[PDB]
């Protein structure tokens, strides 16, 4: 539909340039516009630092602080190129602090809040099983890291994702579990790009003398990874690391990225990371089982017209063991 | 003007490729000239190793080493492109060497000379402030390190720049205080490209229980950013390094990408960096105060003509806070 | 030559797109071939894992696994990419294992033999001098390095290159001594890219308090670079290290990339790494001595036709001192 970026206030529209991109890896979507502007135009409102809230047909998209501001001229004309991202971005960026130094019997979700208070980002917590809700008997800080690799250190400890969301919120949640949508070479789906790549696989990872280890029933050969550990090392923590390094190369080894038509689903949604979706490319043997969308790129060019970029990979790749401290 | 290389004791001109970049974070200027040439050409003054001297309409502007030769040819022709540096750039390449290992109430400028004497190099002071030629108790070299990583640790312990010149010295100064040029936009600026960007900047830098901070008024919301230092650090070195961060971002954050009609300046003198400017695009609401040229590239090609590139950033973005050891 | 490619038991040709590649630099050689299929083509012999076999005109010239697969498809066609290495590739991706843990009075080519046991590779040592099948008193593996790190320790105790065949055997051998091809410009030779690049080359090179040293005459002016080595090195480890310093830098500063017409030599062989020759650019002066080919890339293109890519540098560069542990 129709992008707007409500800024300072203000609110601007027009954009012949449009790029947002969200995705699981990471707890902060980004946005870029772009358009050539007639001398003598005020853009006071998008200067960086600025309160803003990207909306598309009416929807929010996206919902943080600008970034960047570039602006490019001749004598003639110029260009200018408005980029930002979620309030979130903050947590990815700063150091984590609290008053404090550590916690005692407190969730996930607590840590969280608090970690995230003086960013003023509010915290999503959508789970409901016992185990990600368990309290850290303690938690403590660990010298500059930043709000997010804190909040990464406990997640894995309990087995769950962090991402962000429109509005700018810190969510938990665990990878999707029902398929909501069919992509369909020749109709929603314009172009797709399926890569298989063994590269990076092993046959067995095996991490430290403690030890534990995952294996990989996909590669063929003898392929063993030795991952050195602590020597103090549970079991646990080592089949958990073991395992984390099999998910993450099957993340990056069977891959498929996607073009669709326009930016909306089937049911008027607008993509989003964390869906999971079958594809069906018949046409070419191609017909796949439950594929979690990692990323979404939504984006508006004059040579490029409205598309949205979907990148896919096997649901199994982004469940994230349990791994202590 | 006329763009000629005086190496081997000969002269070449007739270049149809030519690009000079000097900038202050270099203590070395670069240059690389390109030309295709008839079979049967004598190359063999334009040998790596050969001593130059790179001339423009008869001011030098580069003094040192031929780095590189290379010929790529064809049944038909050959395109021949050699390329230098200021003879400072063995002080960037080479280890420090000092027939002792340290110094006795010696002062920058120096310890630089020892420093440089081996490498056939002059020392430039072009400082007259009671601060910056203080001598130091006492000041010893670092197992392998190069001549420019001392003289970093030296001219950063007295708040001074370190750069190059055409003759090839090693000149010690601090960022130009008074502006000497203008640029306007459809007259002598083509085209300007300004990129405000804050994602590297931080509301406050904290080094390290010891303990020094430096604060960024630009930025609005809280981001702190926390810098894991030494135990026995200084109140002092601690705000200094602080500092340098704060400083470090600003300059990345606030540029200008300028493109110049041809190499000189209203008064003649060839563009070089470390001059102190402002800029007139007040067609697009943009007029600024004092920015600091850091970088310049004088180029010459078939589809670019007779250009140069001006990166400017705020003139306290170089400001080098003083910072022991 | 056909370009066919063995899989699956099966036999593709028809390629529109290949390209493989084998240098000294590494155990492994690599390959890609690429076409558009029609709809409704079987590829089940093209994934990843298959074990594969890549011919040319008959004579093979890579054996190993696939390591991926990749499909860009459309409402209308598909383009498929095939890709993957000598057997010899698992060495360089996994972790070196032996039942044991390490060996007592054992060579060179033994050592080797129980490492690639496991990973089915065949040990080819092609050394007849008595100082490279000199037994280890001892030798032990470090813990999780993979097979080709492992097999560099030894192998540099042993003054020998470790490279990759056709067939996917593991090689050891030395710099090729004997000239056998001869380049010239005009003829099987369409054009030549010779760079002689002297920013990394230093005049002397040593490492830590003992010491050694390697000086490199080309170098006309006073250039040290100084290696921090460990406390407990021979004068001979010293020497030694200090000297592959030396070779590196040479192999890298002085280079030649040719654009050879077709895949074979003139003895009717395809052309392959670890090649003596000669190259005869005399219309532009240049005439040379001997050079040893470091990587060749043979290529079929519909906007490069049938080409091979081959880099060349002085024969010295590949020569591997001897340096314990």
């Amino acid at each position: 539909n129709t992008v707007t970026l409500r800024a300072d206030g203000r609110l601007f529209t027009g954009w012949t340039s449009v790029s947002v991109t969200r995705s699981i890896e990471s707890v902060a979507g980004y946005f870029e516009l772009g358009v050539n502007v007639p001398p003598g135009t005020d853009l006071s409102g998008l200067a960086p630092g600025k309160k803003f809230t990207l909306e598309i047909g009416g929807q929010i998209v996206c919902t943080g602080y600008i970034d960047s501001r570039r602006r490019q001229m001749t004598a003639d004309s110029m260009k200018i190129t408005v980029a930002g991202r979620d309030k979130t971005a903050d947590l990815i960026d700063c150091a984590a602090v609290y008053s404090g130094g550590q916690w005692k019997n407190r969730t996930l979700e607590q840590i969280a809040r608090d970690l995230c208070a003086p960013y003023g980002v509010t915290v999503r917590w959508e789970l409901s099983d016992k185990e990600s809700s368990a309290a850290f008997p303690g938690f403590t800080l660990d010298h500059s890291e930043t709000v997010y690799e804190a909040l990464v250190r406990a997640s894995r400890a309990r087995g769950v994702l962090m991402t962000s969301n429109a509005a700018g919120e810190l969510v938990f949640s665990r990878a999707a579990s029902t398929a909501t949508d069919e992509l369909v070479l020749g109709e929603n789906l314009l172009t797709l790009d399926f890569e298989e790549d063994f590269r990076d696989r092993f046959s067995e990872y095996t991490v430290k003398s403690r030890k534990g280890t995952a294996t990989d029933s996909d590669v063929t050969r003898y392929r063993p990874m030795i991952i050195i550990a602590d020597s103090k090392i549970t079991a646990k923590d080592a089949q958990a690391r073991a395992l984390r390094e099999q998910r993450r190369r099957l993340a990056k080894s069977i891959t498929f990225e996607a073009e669709i038509d326009g930016w909306t689903r089937k049911d008027g949604q607008l993509w989003m990371p964390n869906l999971l979706v079958t594809i069906d490319a018949s046409k070419y043997a191609i017909k796949t089982t439950e594929l979690l969308v990692s990323k979404v790129t939504l984006i508006l060019n004059d040579q490029d017209g409205l598309k949205t970029r979907v990148s896919l990979a096997p649901r199994e790749g982004f469940l994230v063991p349990v791994e202590s401290d």
